[PDB]
């Protein structure tokens, strides 16, 4: 029993992290097969970042200007290309520790583990969600760019995120591993305001089911609701709308606990309207939205 | 910027996890050099667990009764001994992935990462604290016993915990890697009530400093206090007493932020007396006590 904000074991990803230096800029790269993936802003001075023309900056760069270090061994760069906002450095050595992997573009509300790295070296691992405004709330200091977000399905790492940017409001923006930003963000030091950080309703409901499964039941009430009624209350509280797709996804948890999804919606409705009155659910004083329904089933069943 | 509940990268520990089977019981073992460490209750039926005589149960066991599997390869057991509440299975092969390591017995309030494992296979990693009542609040299903808690200092894994027990109240109890329980707990299925789960005051203060460093400053007030005055309020709120040792440990964070420790105590005092009034600190609606001062400095500086 017990329910924790749990990251994927990071070993398979630790084995892929390298240091990339271009001039005076050092950040992290991801070494998969004979390609190293890193943010294209590795080629920028902090001055460049105000208004960079990446194509023009890149013309001035040769293979030998990209210093790639894996542990304390240098990799030989034999090619480089820009794909969207990432550089692909071709090296002459396939990473011997390359796991089975995929590049996936996640949807808002989807969760993933981040391996925070500095100078190609892992500092820690934590669990994130892609926010509905396509920001993440991470822990990223200077040097952390090129740190990656991932899911693991048994032995296959799905890479979904590479860290590029802290917005002036201290939230985080990055790309998939094709170098396309999540949301409307750009790799430029400019006014970039995030939109409304709404609560991921389906995730909150999953976590309420996790709470019931783990003995925290005080918030269960005698009420039910409808999707339309619930959604009026959700809108008012800056909660994402709940769809029949979300109800379907919660079916297995509904089944396991014998609490109909719409009954759990009615519990959530009362919690929104009445608050926690100083009580906690799974050691939280607020409604937790960084567990997917899949996360709750995985952790409640013990998948490896 | 940003501050996350962050675990150590788990790769070095993933490389040490094996499956141990004795009869119908499968749990996890830790393979370091040519020794596999596992909970001695691997030799118990669920019936045995009501009132086990471990010495008598062990007499009936031979090396060949301990099935040790590392990935899909069997290890040959060439010796076995009981040390306190752990078994040490001597195997004929040193673990090739053995990291530099130490066995440490942590104090209450100290934090560590758990690698949750089932059948010798990692499912996830999360950050814990040893509670002042010598319980931990983990995520441990059946099969998770032998999962370990650790700290990493650069390249040296300090193992501090091995999972043994869920108490009837759903909190967790285990041993150091010499097999000595934290607190008064025993590996017997019996009435074992935890004492008062007090808040780790020095950790809350560290996290308030982390909040200031990360721009969350709304709780800073115009007041100061004394250790004795603060401690009267702490006692009332089931907070651990604050000692001059704790004040000293917070010195570097005091220095960095220019907030005297006793001023931060006076902020914490008001938060205890007034509550959060529906506000959050680093995305928490309650005062977080699972970051040590060392944790806050590590994460705020980017140690790898
Ligand atoms: O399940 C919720 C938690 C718990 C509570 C009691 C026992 C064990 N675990 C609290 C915070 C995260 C883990
Ligand atoms: O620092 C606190 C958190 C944050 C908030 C804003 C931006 C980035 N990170 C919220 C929860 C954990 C991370």
């Amino acid at each position: 029993s017990g329910f924790r904000k749990m990251a994927f074991p990071s070993g398979k990803v630790e084995g892929c992290m390298v240091q990339v230096t271009c001039g005076t800029t050092t950040l992290n790269g991801l070494w998969l097969d004979d390609v190293v993936y890193c943010p294209r802003h590795v080629i920028c001075t902090s001055e460049d970042m105000l208004n960079p023309n990446y194509e023009d900056l890149l013309i001035r760069k040769s293979n030998h200007n990209f210093l790639v270090q894996a542990g304390n061994v240098q990799l030989r760069v034999i090619g480089h290309s820009m794909q969207n906002c990432v550089l692909k450095l071709k090296v002459d050595t396939a990473n011997p520790k390359t796991p089975k992997y995929k590049f996936v573009r996640i949807q808002p509300g989807q969760t993933f583990s981040v391996l925070a790295c500095y100078n190609g070296s892992p500092s820690g691992v934590y669990q994130c969600a892609m926010r509905p405004n396509f920001t993440i709330k991470g822990s990223f200091l200077n040097g952390s760019c090129g740190s990656v977000g991932f899911n693991i399905d048994y032995d296959c790492v799905s890479f979904c995120y590479m860290h590029h940017m802290e917005l002036p409001t201290g939230v985080h923006a990055g790309t998939d591993l094709e170098g396309n930003f999540y949301g409307p963000f750009v790799d430029r030091q400019t006014a970039q305001a995030a939109g409304t950080d709404t609560t991921i309703t389906v995730n909150v409901l999953a976590w309420l089911y996790a709470a019931v499964i783990n003995g925290d039941r005080w918030f269960l009430n005698r009420f039910t609701t409808t999707l339309n009624d619930f959604n009026l209350v959700a809108m008012k509280y800056n909660y994402e709308p709940l769809t029949q797709d979300h109800v379907d996804i919660l079916g297995p948890l509904s089944a396991q606990t014998g609490i109909a999804v719409l009954d759990m919606c009615a519990s959530l409705k009362e919690l929104l309207q009445n608050g926690m009155n100083g009580r906690t659910i799974l050691g939280s004083a607020l409604l937790e939205d960084e567990f997917t329904p899949f996360d709750v089933v995985r952790q409640c069943s013990g998948v490896t």
